[PDB]
């Protein structure tokens, strides 16, 4: 009838740093790493799969009941009480086995490998069981643009843009769950906000808007080889639209000029 608290902590390290494994009885603060928030896990009860044939068990959670779901908090943690005993396929009580399956990694990180364990596990001094799945940071790319008045060369606020790809689809940012978000002016930190880049019809696209510094753009691009196009869709009054701007997510910044509209006598 008793349970054990499993505490899962998700730490991100620098791209060239591979953290050493920590046992379940070690409370580890992650020295040198950032706790990763918003990472989704499903915990499967694989007791029946495992006990069907222990020596053959290799992490299948096919037909396994969901024991729990969770999402890491600001400390990169989720905690779940799990029954230490559970039934096998025939209804016989066994030591429980649980499989942790990451379903939604944080933007900018690779997904971690499935892992499983039998309960009761060796617990720390506080009675909790600590697990630390490894999340390898991936390289992502960004792009910055600066809107300027072509005549004065001064930065220009409030020009709205959409971004399209070679398929003629347009960029829409969503939250980690695919839901719409309200995107403001300036450079959008997809990585810090755990957003997602999606490609949709033009009318559903996200509008990026130059801020007080003329800046807009975003990070979180998957590569630096794909060509996109920035298309000015909201031109400040008194200006002519810029020509479309082809670009790659190459971490650069570049200017986009708006020519003042001419007025003839």
């Amino acid at each position: 009838t008793t349970t054990q608290n499993v505490v899962l902590t998700k730490y991100g390290f620098d791209k060239d740093v591979t953290a050493i494994d920590r046992a379940t009885d070690q409370i580890w603060t992650g020295d040198g790493a950032k706790p990763l928030q918003g990472v989704d896990f499903t915990i499967y009860n694989v007791t029946a799969n495992y006990w069907a044939s222990p020596k053959d068990y290799k992490g299948s959670f096919d037909s396994a009941p969901v024991a729990a779901t969770g999402t890491t908090n600001d400390k990169g943690q989720l905690t779940q009480a799990l029954p230490i005993q559970s039934k096998d396929a025939s209804g016989k009580t066994r030591a429980a086995v649980y499989l942790f399956h990451e379903t939604n990694p944080r933007a900018g990180y690779n997904t971690s490998a499935d892992f499983w364990l039998t309960l009761p596990a060796k617990a720390a001094a506080d009675g909790n069981v600590y697990v630390y799945p490894k999340n390898v940071q991936k390289t992502t790319y960004e792009r910055t643009f600066v809107k300027k008045d072509a005549e004065t060369k001064e930065v220009l606020e409030g020009a709205g843009f959409k971004i399209s790809n070679s398929d003629g689809k347009f960029l829409k940012l969503t939250d980690k769950d695919g839901q719409s978000v309200s995107i403001g002016e300036g450079f959008i930190d997809v990585l810090a906000n755990n957003y997602r880049l999606t490609w949709v019809a033009e009318s559903d696209a996200t509008v990026f808007t130059s801020d007080k510094s003329g800046k807009f753009g975003l990070n979180g691009f998957a590569d630096n080889t794909t060509t996109y196009t920035a298309v000015e869709t909201n031109v400040p009054d008194g200006y002519d639209a810029a020509a479309n701007t082809d670009f790659k997510a190459d971490n650069s910044s570049s200017d986009i000029l708006d020519a003042p509209s001419g007025i003839l006598p």
